[PDB]
């Protein structure tokens, strides 16, 4: 049984921390060490590991210093984080025992080529692959890769807690409303998210069952979304419509 905490970092990052009953924690994508060190001290956590989802600085920046403080830790990460301090390279389909729990790794290329997600039901650490109401910008991968990646995530159980790295939800939903302005779910979510954000409260994590109702990038096969896209371009291939939506989001 694990409990979830978050530590804000930089401007809109969250460093997720999962802790077991023994107070042992895994720290996910620590872009900044200081807030994590402070949190560890506050919670009297005993760090066991860091999970890295991808190589971006806002996810890995704090690794070296955290390792300096807690040399007992293993830093799990994909090959693309090997030079960012990963001490245990993880690949697609790997299972690892952390905090006494089993985490499944799956590759979710798109945002970066080597991006991975960590899943230990219900927790999904999906870094910058999926955001609430959105998905990672495709810095390295193709729309096809991200689409595949999103389908992998979407295949997870309804109760999956989406613990993505960024407070992008409000902007994501504003984008969503530019596509389906009258969508009941998205509008409801916009309302909820606006109130959280105005109160300076985080919008994460979110439950996948709900997330897929409001995330256009998880609604590629939704009739309503298809009908909307059809108003401007006819794209039979889901990857193409996902790509279209992603392109729209790129410039929104
Ligand atoms: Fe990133
Ligand atoms: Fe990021």
């Amino acid at each position: 049984s694990m409990n979830l905490n978050s530590i804000p970092a930089f401007q809109d990052n969250y460093i997720w921390v999962l802790t077991n009953d023994e107070g042992r924690c895994v720290i996910v994508d620590p872009g900044e060490a200081a807030p994590v060190l402070k949190a560890i001290a506050e919670h009297k956590w005993m760090p066991e590991a860091i999970f890295l989802t991808h190589h971006h600085h806002d996810h890995v920046g704090g690794v070296k210093e955290l390792l300096q403080h807690f040399p007992q830790m293993t830093v799990y990460g994909p090959a693309e984080t090997q030079d960012k301090g990963a001490t245990h390279l993880v690949g697609d389909g790997d299972t690892i025992r952390v905090l006494g729990e089993k985490f499944t790794l799956f590759a979710t290329p798109g945002h970066t080529l080597g991006h991975v997600c960590y899943f230990s039901r219900p927790y999904l650490f999906c870094g910058d692959t999926l955001f609430s109401g959105g998905c990672g910008r495709l810095f390295e991968g193709t729309p096809s890769q991200m689409y595949q990646s999103l389908m992998k995530i979407n295949s997870l159980p309804d109760d999956t807690l989406i613990c993505c790295a960024h407070e992008y939800t409000l902007a994501n939903i504003k984008f969503a409303l530019s596509i389906l302005p009258h969508d009941s779910f998205i509008n409801e979510y916009y309302r909820k998210v606006k109130e959280l954000r105005v109160k300076k409260q985080m919008t994460l994590p979110v439950i996948l069952k709900n997330e897929r109702k409001i995330n256009l990038f998880l609604r590629t096969e939704d009739i309503d979304l298809i009908n909307e896209i059809n108003k401007e371009t006819i794209l039979q291939q889901p990857e193409a419509r996902f790509a279209w939506l992603r392109s729209k989001k790129d410039t929104f």
